Formats: structure tokens, C-alpha cells, sequence
């Protein structure tokens, strides 16, 4: 039958469109982090209504990931770093709201592939970034200094 | 207001279809494993198109289950083996692009509550079904002598 469109296949079983996939390809797998281009292009969707409500609640449902997928949890709080300095202001308030998510993955465990502390990244992360957002003093002016 | 007929309500309101059910059946969260007429059940339905996207995605959303249900990540293992094995090709090429969720399965751990590790179960049929699954040759020569 047919064959290479098979990678595009997935996305539409599950109903994804390709905002929600390029958030998908931002915080995949592999490990080569987010690419730069990326990032500055979910800035622009932050602000389109439609894309921006797609983009948020798709890193809440990769930083609610397990053990096992550290790299999606990774990769999805510099993500999310990347929208509350360069993006929308929406992106900011959205954290705020559901910021115990945030909070609780400051205690990451996952030491098992096999004995290398592979969740530290993500602890760490997390707590960097929550420090960002707490306070209100250094959000609005690197914001000025960006836009 | 009802009584036995309520179960099938419970799949409803997920919205199962009859193929999605008969997987989560076979898969199920018994040791008993899966029925060798539903194996070839969902062989032969895999070549219809409608179901054969059905299929992959129950097995891949049961595939990462959490460590609780070590018998549903076994047996959608052994599952995806006869469709490799038996039905259509289209099959095994989706396999070739979600290979990162069959991959990562080698390992995995689950201690067993009562003191044990199976565990092991769901670690071996997967090194065990890569094995067969990335050898091009073993496949091609599989699937002729079994048509």
C-alpha cells in the first residue's frame, strides 16, 4: 500500500493539527533540544488565538509525562521558557494559573537507565525557570528588552 | 436502573469501537494472555483500512502504560508480533516509525508489590521482538511461507 505519508498518518488518527505537531517535533525524543527558528515561531502562534490555546495545553500534557520520557519534560520548559519571555503575555498568566504542575516537577526522579541521574535536567530546569516566574520584577522588563 | 448491559456503557462513553474493544480484551489486565482467534481476528482486520488504524494506536496507547499493568504492555507485544508475523505489511511499517516506544521497552522495571520483577516479561518479548522486527531478511522470508 502506500508509505511515506505514514509519519503524517499518526498525527491525524489522534486529531492533531500541524501547530499541535511542530509543538510535538519541538519536544521530541531524540535530544537535540529545541531548534532556534522553532521557538520564535510559537512566539508568533502564542498570539494567533487558536494555535496559542493548542501550543499550552500541548506542554501540559508533555510535562505530566513519566519517568521515562525526561526529554519531553525537558524539552517542553524551554519551550515554555521561550513564550513568556518572546511571546504573548497570555503565555505568562497561563503558567500562573496552573503553576503547581510547575512546582511539583522540581522533584523528578528518574535514576534508572541504568543508574545515570538522567532527571536531574529536568529538576533543575524547572526550578531555574519557576524562579523566572515568581517574580514579577524581572519578567516585565526582559520582556521590554526583547519586543 | 440497569444491570449487566452497563459494562458496555463504560466502553461507550470513551467511545470504543467493536475493534478498539476486542483489543482492549486481548490485552487485557489478566496473566491468562491473549486467544489465538483473536489473533488472527485482528490479523484479518488489519487489512481493512478502517480498522487497521484502529488497532496501532490502542496498541501504542497501551504499550505505555504505566508500571501497574505489566500484562497489557506483554501482551500488546505479542500481539504486534502476530501482525508482523500474519497480517498485513502495512503493519510492520508503522512499526518502523514508532520503533523509539519498542526500543525503549528492553528495559523496564516493575517491582512486583509482593517482592518480584515481570518486569523481565515485558523487557524480553520486547529485545526479543526487535530482534525479529529489524532484520529485513527474517521478515520477507516469514510472511511468504506463512501466505
Amino acid at each position: 500500500m502506500s508509505k511515506q505519508f505514514v509519519r503524517s498518518a499518526k498525527n491525524l488518527v489522534k486529531g492533531y493539527s500541524s501547530t499541535q505537531v511542530l509543538v510535538r517535533n519541538a519536544t521530541s525524543n531524540d535530544n537535540h533540544q529545541v531548534s532556534k527558528d522553532s521557538l520564535i515561531e510559537l512566539a508568533e502562534k502564542s498570539y494567533d488565538s487558536a494555535d496559542f490555546f493548542e501550543i499550552m495545553d500541548m506542554l501540559d500534557k508533555r510535562l505530566n509525562d513519566k519517568g521515562k520520557y525526561w526529554r519531553h519534560i525537558a524539552k517542553a520548559l524551554t519551550v515554555i521558557d521561550y513564550l513568556i519571555r518572546f511571546g504573548s503575555e497570555n503565555c505568562v498568566l497561563w503558567c500562573r494559573e496552573n503553576l503547581y504542575i510547575i512546582k511539583t516537577l522540581k522533584e523528578f526522579r528518574h535514576e534508572d537507565d541504568e543508574g545515570i541521574d538522567q532527571g536531574q535536567i529536568v529538576r533543575v530546569k524547572a526550578k531555574e525557570l519557576t524562579a523566572l516566574l515568581s517574580d514579577d520584577e524581572r519578567l516585565n522588563e526582559e520582556r521590554n528588552m526583547n519586543i
